[PDB]
C-alpha cells in the first residue's frame, strides 16, 4: 500500500483545493453582485444632481453630491481591477488543480488499471486472479466527482464574465482550462468502460457464453439515469486494427451473436453500473490455420453526462478469442491463446505477439497453465524444466541456466514438429496435461507420477533398487501416454520399459487397477510400496443387481 497511500493523499488534497476554489467562486460572485449595486448608486447620484433650485441650498447640496460621486467613482474603478484580479486568480487555481488532477489520473488509468488488466490477461493462462474492481471504482468515482465539480465551477465563473465582461488574460486562460477539462473527461470516460469478466478465449460455435462490461464512473456521473445499451459484436484481428486506426466501413463485423444486446444495470448498494451478458452464443462466423486466427468481442455503447452537451461513444475490446467449430481443434487453439496472454506487449496494435521469446519466459507460461490444468500446487520442478528444454531444444545439458539465453520461436513451439516426431512441442506438452487432467489428477498431486524423465534418466535411477521397483513416465512415442519403467534383475536386461497406456486404456481399466493386476510391480520409486500409494484407488468390485443382489454388496 505504498503507492496506494500516495493515491489517497492526492485525492484528499484534490478535494480540499476544489472546496477552496468553490469558496472563492461564491466570494467572487458576491463581490461582482455588490459592485453592480454600487454602479447603480453612481447612476442615482447624477439623477440626484438633476433634481436641482435656489443656490442658497443648491450650492451646498451640489458639493455634498460631488464629494460622494467622486469617492464612489474611485471605489468603482478600484473594485473593477479587484474583480479582474480575483478572476485571474481563480483561473490560475483551476489551472493548478487540473494539472495535479492530470497526474493523479495518469497514475490510476495508465498504471493501476493496466496492472489490473494485465493481472486479468495472465489469469487466462491459469495465472493468479486479478481481483475486485472495488478499489479502481472507488478511485474513478473520486476522479469523476472532482473533474465534474471543477467543470461546473468554471461554467459558473464563465456565467459571471458573460453578465459583466472585463477583457484581458481571463479569456484565453478559460479557453485553456476548458480544453483541459474535455481532455480529462473524455479520457476518464473512454478508459473506464472495461470488461470485468472476459468471454471464453476458446469459443465453440453454438455454445452459450457470458461476459460482464462495467463502467467505473457510472454512479458519479448522470449515466445510471438512462442506463445505456451495449451491443456485443464479433470482429476479426484485421477489423480490430481498422477499428482503432478509424479506417473502417462503419458496421464491419465477422459473425452473428445471439442475445448480443444488453442494458446496463445500476446496483445502488455497490455503486456499480454494469452490462451482464449472460446468454450470448455464436450463431455463425465469417473466416477469411483456423487455430491461429484471432477474433475479439467488441462492446459498444453511446451515452451522455448531465445533458446532450456531453455525449460519448465508448468501445472496449475483449482479449483475443479463437473460434473452433469441432471441439477437436481445441488442442492447437489453446496454444495460440496461451502465447497471446503470456507474451503480449503493452500498447500493442490489436493481436500482435512476438515471433520469438526467451526459454524462461515460456517456462513461466507452461508452469502457470500446468498447475491450473492439473489442479495442483505441484508444478514443474527445476529438473522437469530441464527435461522439457532437452526435448524442445534437442540439447544434452542438464543445467537449466544453460538454456537461459535461448529463444523459442512460435514455429518451434507449435508449428514445426520435433526432431524425429510427427508432433510439436505444444502437442507433446498439452498431451501430458490432457492425460493428467482426465484421470490421474489425485495421482499427480500425491507424487505417484514422476513423469518428466527420459528413458535413460529412469534407468540411471532404478538400477540400484530392488526387484519390482518402478516409476511412472511420459511416453515420447505416443501423445498422452504413460509408461511404466521398472528394474528387475534378469538375463541380458535389468531395466524394463512397459508399453505406454493412453486414455482409451484407462477408460477400460484405471491406472491404479492396472498396477494392482501386475504382481511384478511392488515398490513405487523410491522406497514406498505399491499398495501404500494405490490402495486408495483400487476398485472395490460391486455386485450387480442383474445377478440377484438386492442390496449393494462388495465382492
Ligand atoms: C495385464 N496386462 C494384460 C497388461 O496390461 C500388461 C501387459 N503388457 C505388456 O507387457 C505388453 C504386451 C505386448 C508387449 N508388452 C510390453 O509391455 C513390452 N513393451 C513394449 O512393447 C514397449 C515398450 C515401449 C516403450 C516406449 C517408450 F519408451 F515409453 P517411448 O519414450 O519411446 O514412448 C514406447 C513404446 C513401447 S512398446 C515388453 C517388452 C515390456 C514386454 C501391456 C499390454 C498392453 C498395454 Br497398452 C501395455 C502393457
Amino acid at each position: 500500500s505504498q503507492k496506494h497511500l500516495q493515491i489517497n493523499q492526492t485525492f484528499e488534497e484534490l478535494r480540499l483545493v476544489t472546496q477552496d476554489t468553490e469558496n472563492e467562486l461564491k466570494k467572487l460572485q458576491q463581490t461582482q453582485e455588490y459592485f453592480i449595486i454600487q454602479y447603480q448608486e453612481s447612476l442615482r447620484i447624477q439623477a440626484q444632481f438633476a433634481q436641482l433650485l435656489s443656490p442658497q441650498e443648491r450650492l451646498s447640496r451640489e458639493t455634498a453630491l460631488q464629494q460622494k460621486q467622486v469617492s464612489l467613482e474611485a471605489w468603482l474603478q478600484r473594485e473593477a481591477q479587484t474583480l479582474q484580479q480575483y478572476r485571474v486568480e481563480l483561473a490560475e487555481k483551476h489551472q493548478k488543480t487540473l494539472q495535479l488532477l492530470r497526474k493523479q489520473q495518469t497514475i490510476i488509468l495508465d498504471d493501476e488499471l493496466i496492472q489490473w488488466k494485465r493481472r486479468q490477461q495472465l489469469a487466462g493462462n491459469g495465472g493468479p486472479p486479478e481481483g475486485s474492481l472495488d478499489v479502481l471504482q472507488s478511485w474513478c468515482e473520486k476522479l469523476a466527482e472532482i473533474i465534474w465539480q471543477n467543470r461546473q465551477q468554471i461554467r459558473r465563473a464563465e456565467h459571471l464574465c458573460q453578465q459583466l465582461p472585463i477583457p484581458g488574460p481571463v479569456e484565453e486562460m478559460l479557453a485553456e482550462v476548458n480544453a483541459t477539462i474535455t481532455d480529462i473527461i473524455s479520457a476518464l470516460v473512454t478508459s473506464t468502460f472495461i470488461i470485468e469478466k472476459q468471454p471464453p478465449q476458446v469459443l465453440k460455435t453454438q455454445t452459450k457464453f457470458a461476459a460482464t462490461v462495467r463502467l467505473l464512473v457510472g454512479g458519479k456521473l448522470n449515466v445510471h439515469m438512462n442506463p445505456p445499451q451495449v451491443k456485443a459484436t464479433i470482429i476479426s484481428e484485421q477489423q480490430a486494427k481498422s477499428l482503432l486506426k478509424n479506417e473502417n466501413t462503419r458496421n464491419e463485423c465477422s459473425g452473428e451473436i445471439l442475445n448480443n444486446c444488453c442494458v446496463m444495470e445500476y446496483h445502488q448498494a455497490t455503486g456499480t453500473l454494469s452490462a451482464h451478458f449472460r446468454n450470448m452464443s455464436l450463431k455463425r462466423i465469417k473466416r477469411a490455420s483456423v487455430t491461429e486466427e484471432k477474433f475479439t468481442v467488441l462492446f459498444e455503447s453511446q451515452f451522455s453526462v448531465g445533458s446532450n452537451e456531453l455525449v460519448f461513444q465508448v468501445k472496449t475490446l475483449s482479449l483475443p478469442v479463437v473460434v473452433i467449430v469441432h471441439g477437436s481443434q481445441d488442442h492447437n487453439a489453446t496454444a495460440t491463446v496461451l502465447w497471446d496472454n503470456a507474451f503480449a506487449e503493452p500498447g500493442r496494435v490489436p493481436f500482435a505477439v512476438p515471433d520469438k521469446v526467451l526459454w524462461p519466459q515460456l517456462c513461466e507460461a507452461l508452469n502457470m497453465k500446468f498447475k491450473a490444468e492439473v489442479q495442483s500446487n505441484r508444478g514443474l520442478t527445476k529438473e522437469n524444466l530441464v527435461f522439457l528444454a532437452q526435448k524442445l531444444f534437442n540439447n544434452s545439458s542438464s543445467h537449466l541456466e544453460d538454456y537461459s539465453g535461448l529463444s523459442v520461436s512460435w514455429s518451434q513451439f507449435n508449428r514445426e514438429n520435433l526432431p524425429g516426431w510427427n508432433y510439436t512441442f505444444w502437442q507433446w506438452f498439452d498431451g501430458v496435461m490432457e492425460v493428467l487432467k482426465k484421470h490421474h489428477k489425485p495421482h499427480w498431486n500425491d507424487g505417484a507420477i514422476l513423469g518428466f524423465v527420459n528413458k535413460q534418466q529412469a534407468h540411471d535411477l532404478l538400477i540400484n533398487k530392488p526387484d519390482g521397483t518402478f516409476l511412472l513416465r511420459f511416453s515420447d512415442s505416443e501423445i498422452g501416454g504413460i509408461t511404466i519403467a521398472w528394474k528387475f534383475d534378469s538375463p541380458e536386461r535389468n531395466l524394463w520399459n512397459l508399453k505406454p497406456f493412453t486414455t482409451r486404456d484407462f477408460s477400460i481399466r484405471s491406472l491404479a487397477d492396472r498396477l494392482g493386476d501386475l504382481s511384478y510391480l511392488i515398490y513405487v520409486f523410491p522406497d514406498r510400496p505399491k499398495d501404500e500409494v494405490f490402495s486408495k484407488y483400487y476398485t472395490p468390485v460391486l455386485a450387480k443387481a442383474v445377478d440377484g443382489y438386492v442390496k449393494p454388496q462388495i465382492k
